[PDB]
């Protein structure tokens, strides 16, 4: 059960009560733009697709050969995927994510990789996206050169269902492929196969993921009092007044959580507005307990100028037990404890020196980090930054900010 | 050579010049220091110690069996490592980072790790920071289970020469020890052994690192026109007021800076100032060009509340040719062009649409990425930031903020 803590923001029962009509409102006009083409709405879908998830999985056990999985792909088509896989990775299987075009990492794949071991994956949703067109050239080349005829078995491309590049490129060698659905924006696309080829390659439980995502869907739609995506909503609306949002995880497994969160958040929210007004608050990712030994430093004594979400494990899936050390007397407090619950205690210990210095904190609880709580979290994060679409008055679905870099790119790489 | 690019901020070379006796006064001030025992500004040295990277490269010449580097420590023990080896390891040694006490992860390491290959490295300068005893712990009872009798070599312990529990451990054990000198604070402790021991077995050039420092040195003595650290501080320094100070690096090979920086940043400068006034501004990490695909567009669209400062490199140390392909058309405009040079190019680009949203940004270039160029790097940001503890009348070198939250650990732990 994700569970949202506010026990160091006591106005928030009422403030919830008095902000009712406004929040029905914002959810009203959100579900009313759904089925329409071009709304973008279609990560609400993607947890009920339980028939392409099963065409997922088959692709998988149909190549048990792949020992090294190399997601070309930047953005929305590698956060989520680093995200979950970094997470719940059971098989074994090494993944290298071309999110980047520096030469030197890429030259050190080729010279390091079983090109009879490796399944390449193309992922872009336009299908163009400049980065992952670089990165497909130079691994198809080495492919080429390494496997002969037999590169094609090692390709397998994740794009827009007919438009874009990748598509007529995987039309045109046979290529395996699977479809972004064309109402789902990159952004919003962990869940799809975006998310879901690489998980079935490291072995989780996708099932269980898509589980928990059905459960947010159900949340969002729930009565007001029942409905938590609304609920963190309406905590950062009534923050807005604060140009930062941290989001802290505390979770190593979770790592790369922040930095999906702050892509969803940032280019979902950063905007003009129907007034024309720059709107959008800045997300800083956060992770505990390391960060207490970098940023808590800075919640603590500098400015009050942040609303701070702490996403806190209740439990571990295998605890470990701290063993004495014969000659370290300094730490026989920890002797006896549990990597877990010295991990929970510092979340909680942080939390409460977060409030004491006057931030504005609360806390989502996840029962354990398991596919069906961070299904569940990452799909709940999804509403809620589509509802404060609705409050902030934006368009939560698009980038129009990123298209000049493209451009101004293309004319230093031409003369 | 360190480049400073202030192209798009144009009252820039006058307000130098109007705050040049404010940014002399500063350096006077924090050099007036040195010497001074409890000054902590042991870091300034550091690059001078042509004896420590001497007795670091022959401990790791003696130890040529480890391919395993588990690297126990957190914060200013592990940021600045982390950092330095993923941008530099040339020798292929598996390098592990137990910065965290989240029992799975540290569960696989002890199931796949080989034991008679792996050393273990427990840094921490006052040697009771918690998280780290208790990764210590965890691992020396599997040392002494699969290793017996010569499990001491393979436990090496970074500390400080004289005061904690870790260095009694170590001189009760006989085991190999090195020291974070004790005018040196933990984020500011990159180049003493905390980095260069795991770089040593990274087989990175040490002496072009210190010596990239030591240029940075000399940088922070120059007439202010070439004092580039007094110049970066004052652009920070000028937007002291603004919320946010990004920090975006356009390099994989230095995927890590960010995060080290942002310690640096926040925990030296999130202080209470002399007046009784809370200071300081939120570093937010970015990558190039990854972010141009997560939160350029806030840059670009939301509120002009940051400073911006992009790192770009000039040259690669090897390039990529892009090869063409057949069938691939719509990215022929990438054909015959080479990675570094599509890097360069999204890196310019950006810079300028970033000016263009009208942004407050500037560019910090460097020749490549190399042990001398972040070396430089490095060390200049630590004197940019000791520079504005003055400007700001903070105390940069201390943490008062970070007690409260492993008091209430204990307390939660022992019940």
């Amino acid at each position: 059960m994700l569970r949202l803590d506010t026990r160091f923001l006591p106005g928030f029962p009422e403030a919830l009560s008095r902000h009712g009509p406004l929040l029905e409102e914002a959810r009203r006009r959100l579900l009313a733009k759904r089925g329409e083409p071009g709304s973008m709405l279609g990560w609400m879908d993607l947890p009920e697709d339980t028939e392409t998830l099963r065409e997922v999985r088959r692709y998988r056990e149909a190549n048990p050969w792949v020992e090294d999985f190399v997601l070309i792909g930047i953005g929305g088509s590698a956060l989520g995927p680093k995200a979950l896989e970094a997470a719940f990775n059971e098989s074994g299987v090494r993944f290298h994510y071309l999110d980047h075009v520096e030469p030197e990492p890429i030259l050190r794949l080729l010279r390091t990789l079983d090109p009879r071991k490796t399944l390449v994956n193309a992922v872009s949703k336009s299908g163009s996206t400049a980065e992952t067109l670089a990165g497909l050239a130079v691994f198809l080349k080495w492919l080429k050169a390494h496997l002969g005829e037999d590169w094609r078995r090692h390709l397998v491309v994740t794009t827009d269902p007919k438009e874009g590049p990748l598509r007529a490129f995987a039309e045109r060698e046979g290529l395996k492929a699977f479809a972004i659905p064309k109402e789902v924006g990159g952004r919003f696309s962990a869940l799809s196969p975006v998310g879901l080829l690489p998980l079935a390659f490291a072995g989780a439980d996708l099932d269980a993921l898509l589980m928990g995502a059905r459960k947010a869907n159900e949340t969002a739609l729930a009565p007001l009092e029942e409905s938590l995506p609304l609920k963190t909503a309406l905590l950062l609306h009534l923050h807005r007044h604060l140009p930062v949002h941290v989001f802290m995880v505390y979770s190593e497994r979770l790592s790369h959580l922040p930095s999906w969160f702050v892509q969803l958040h940032d280019e979902s929210l950063g905007k003009v507005d129907r007034q024309g007004q720059r709107v959008g608050t800045t997300a800083v990712p956060a992770l505990g307990p390391k960060d207490q030994h970098a940023q808590v430093q800075l919640f603590r004594e500098g400015p009050l100028d942040k609303l701070l979400a702490l996403v806190i494990p209740e439990a571990p899936l295998e605890d470990v037990e701290i063993p004495e050390v014969e000659g370290l007397e300094a730490a026989s407090y920890l002797f006896g404890k549990t990597l877990f619950q010295l991990l929970k205690a510092e979340a909680e210990a942080t939390y409460e020196a977060l409030a004491e210095a006057g931030q504005r904190v609360y806390a989502l609880f996840l029962p354990e980090v398991s596919p069906y709580a961070v299904g569940w979290l990452m799909q709940h994060l999804m509403w809620q930054t589509a509802f404060l679409g609705e409050l902030w008055e934006v368009n939560a679905f698009d980038q129009p900010g990123v298209e000049l870099g493209k451009v101004l790119t293309r004319k230093r790489l031409a003369g």
